[PDB]
């Protein structure tokens, strides 16, 4: 690790860990295409297990970038189209409010007010059908963005239906395996449980619990090394040998909607680089990121812009993650922590690091 990288990373992350009381953290910087790794603290405070480059963290909503790319791969395979009605893949969805709601709307949170969470009362699949049938939009499709697991989660589930594969099976065979993400899991296998960090919420060790559409919206667990490889793959999609996957990655970074200075991709969110750091820092506060905001359609979508800050924040009850990269600079960062700490602290740290290296 070049001393410049070592210095900027430690000078930024050390105070962050102290200020936020983060039990364990892993960081990867991608600089001129090569990864550099940093670890601090504890994956398991009780058993005194350190964070290592093999520790698994819950990605929370960074999982949506995998769902977005898997959907993009399905488009590239010709199995689905973003301009297809939701009811083409779920014929049982007969309620008339679904007329005009497309897979694009589901993938980009623009269906008209689908809620942030699937109600915990929904367990069975007939519960899920009932929930979506009875849901009443607040807005017409394609007019307002409201960040929602019930939106992109349904997209992920529907996008794999023509393949006949389960969501987890599709993700493993079409995304994880081709990219050699061999320590990235929807369900952590017994063989890897020793590497699975505990999350910490108010001092209690916690793991994410099962829920409806959890795999599609917030269910991936990964190591810092696999996540660095995920960033490298999205920084340089053309190096990828599987044709539909290379195409799907590009599709997930296309710009479909604009609100303020942010653009909505499939999972990924993008801003023009150079960014105003106060825009992404304040913009990452959940108060703005989770608010209902009017969108302007980008007709047709802009293909992946190299001069972009591309990023996604993620959280679970016990974890906080952040990924960001700049394709034009060959530059990227991954931050994984086993405490959910405020988003603006994440983006501030990441911008301080990448700004110093560009
Ligand atoms: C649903 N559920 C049940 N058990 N665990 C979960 S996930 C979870 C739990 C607690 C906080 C955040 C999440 N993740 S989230 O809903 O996707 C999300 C919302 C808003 C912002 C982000 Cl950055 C984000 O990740």
């Amino acid at each position: 690790a070049p001393q410049q990288i070592n210095d900027i990373v430690h000078r930024t992350i050390t105070p962050l860990i102290e200020q936020q009381k983060i039990p364990g953290m892993a960081v990867a910087v991608i600089y001129q295409g090569k990864p550099y790794y940093f670890t601090w603290g504890y994956a398991d405070i009780a058993k005194k297990q350190p964070v290592t480059q093999q520790t698994l963290f819950e990605l929370g909503s960074v999982s949506k970038t995998f769902t977005g790319v898997l959907g993009g791969d399905a488009i590239a395979r010709g199995e689905i189209k973003l301009s297809d009605p939701t009811t083409k893949y779920w014929p049982e969805l007969t309620a008339k409010q679904w007329n005009g709601i497309t897979l694009l709307h589901l993938a980009t949170y623009t269906a008209g007010g689908l809620p942030l969470q699937v109600p915990d009362e929904v367990k069975s699949s007939s519960d899920l059908l009932r929930f979506y049938q009875n849901w009443q939009p607040a807005w017409a499709p394609g007019t307002q963005r409201l960040y929602a697991n019930s939106s992109i989660g349904l997209f992920g589930a529907l996008a794999v239906k023509p393949s006949g594969l389960s969501f987890e099976q599709a993700m493993q065979t079409r995304v994880f395996q081709p990219l050699k993400l061999n320590h990235t899991w929807i369900n952590v296998p017994p063989a890897e449980e020793k590497n699975y960090a505990w999350g910490y919420r108010e001092g209690k060790a916690v793991h994410v619990s099962p829920g409806a559409l959890d795999a599609e919206a917030y269910g991936v667990k990964s190591t810092i090394e696999d996540m660095a490889r995920w960033v490298q793959s999205n920084l340089k999609p053309l190096d990828i040998n599987e044709k539909t996957l290379q195409q799907g990655i590009q599709l997930a970074q296309s710009r479909y909607w604009q609100t303020g200075d942010m653009y909505q991709g499939l999972g990924w969110e993008m801003l023009d680089w150079p960014v105003n750091p106060d825009s992404i820092i304040n913009g990452s506060d959940n108060k703005i990121a989770l608010a209902a905001r009017p969108v302007k359609a980008i007709t047709p979508p802009t293909p992946a812009v190299r001069a972009s800050w591309v990023h996604k924040t993620g959280a679970t009850g016990g974890f906080g993650s952040y990924v960001a990269f700049i394709p034009e600079k060959e530059l990227g960062i991954v931050m994984l922590a086993n405490k959910n700490y405020p988003n603006p602290a994440r983006v501030d740290a990441a911008w301080q690091i990448l700004n110093a290296l560009q």
